[PDB]
């Protein structure tokens, strides 16, 4: 839910 994306770089789902 959080933190998720935040190993990418992004860290939540955006446009």
């Amino acid at each position: 839910m959080w933190q998720r994306r935040q190993r990418r770089g992004e860290e939540r789902k955006a446009p």
